[PDB]
């Protein structure tokens, strides 16, 4: 699909059987979701953004679906205002940017 | 232009007679700068982001030039760790995004 931005570029995801929708985030070198259950091991990771510091779960080669595309990355669980997919999971999916 | 994802989506910008970097950010509702001085009036406002809450000033219908495209818009002055286009400014480009 072709996204213009007059709206936040939500989009859904499938993630350890659990749909919740996430923003397209171009400024976000990682994927960050709050509401989700995943299983097994896990590294603290601390993350910056606009108002400071984020204490996250890091997990590894996670599957995930995003608006239909099956990809395995790595997921970042942990408090933030919105489920973001980052360019780490955008580049599995080929997505660019024009103007 | 077309851009892929595999590096941070940075353009160069000038604002009030100053040369910055900024990156191209599809989860930004508003457009956050942190190394410029722009004159005038401006009103305090509060932006959540990752990490919680900046005190940011609003300035209104600012000119700038994004990677050579000319606009006037909000720009807000704040602590960002970086400089961010949101889509206040991404849609006066008509960018989109491609998957
Ligand atoms: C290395 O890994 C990451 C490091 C940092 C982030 S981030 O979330 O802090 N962020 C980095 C930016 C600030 C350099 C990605 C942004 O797209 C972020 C993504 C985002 C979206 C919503 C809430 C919080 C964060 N957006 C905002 O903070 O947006 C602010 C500014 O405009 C407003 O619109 C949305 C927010 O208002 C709600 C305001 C993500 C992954
Ligand atoms: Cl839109
Ligand atoms: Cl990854």
């Amino acid at each position: 699909p072709q996204i213009t931005l007059w709206k936040r570029p939500i989009v859904t995801i499938k993630i350890g059987g659990q749909l919740r929708e996430a923003l397209l985030d171009t400024g976000a070198d990682d994927t960050v979701l709050e509401d989700i259950d995943l299983p097994g091991r896990w590294k603290p990771k601390l993350i910056v953004g606009i108002g400071g510091f984020v204490k996250v779960r890091q997990y590894e080669q996670v599957p995930i679906e995003i608006a239909g595309h099956k990809v395995v990355g790595t997921v970042l669980i942990g408090p933030t205002p919105s489920n973001i997919i980052g360019r780490n999971l955008m580049t599995q999916l080929g997505a660019t940017l024009n103007f």
